């Protein structure tokens, strides 16, 4: 579908049998999502945003179905405000800027 | 024109005249640039991300020509590390998130 940029760009996606809501993000080279469990093993890792750096987990191989359609990468899990649907997997459903 | 999202969408604006890379951010509401300097006057304003705060400068009515279109908006100075296109600018070219 089509979205305008009058209110955040948030949609719901299913992932680890949960339901939540994240925000569809260009500027964001990967995925981040709030504090949930999930399965199977992980990575220590950090990112770096505008406030400074946070020490997030990285999972492969997660399954994340954004608005319907599905898509599997990596996933990273930390203390972040909202939850970040990053380039990573934006380019597996083929969305797009225009203008 | 079209942008699709394999490496970050990076556009070239033009502000107080200067030329500078920016990048489009949908999961920005505001729009920060790097440390630079501006003619009219400001007002100290904080902004959350995703490692913290940071104490940014606020200007209202900033002429900036984002990739040819001319927009105006409230423009933000501070501690960011890349250049920063928001929602608050985004709208007033047209650009659209699609997939
Ligand atoms: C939310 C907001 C309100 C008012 C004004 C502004 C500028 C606002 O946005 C601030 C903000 O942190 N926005 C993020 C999403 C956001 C909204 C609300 C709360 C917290 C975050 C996101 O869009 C952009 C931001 C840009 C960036 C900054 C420094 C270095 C590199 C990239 N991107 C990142 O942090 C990403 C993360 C998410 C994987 N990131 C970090 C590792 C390297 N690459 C990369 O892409």
């Amino acid at each position: 579908p089509q979205i305008t940029l009058w209110q955040r760009p948030l949609v719901t996606i299913k992932i680890g049998g949960q339901l939540k809501e994240a925000l569809l993000d260009t500027g964001a080279d990967d995925t981040v999502l709030e504090e949930m469990s999930l399965p199977g093993r992980w990575k220590p890792k950090m990112i770096g945003g505008i406030g400074g750096f946070i020490k997030v987990r990285q999972y492969d191989q997660i399954l994340i179905e954004i608005c319907g359609h599905k898509a599997i990468g990596t996933v990273l899990v930390g203390p972040t405000p909202v939850n970040i649907i990053g380039r990573n997997l934006l380019t597996q459903i083929g969305c797009t800027l225009n203008f």
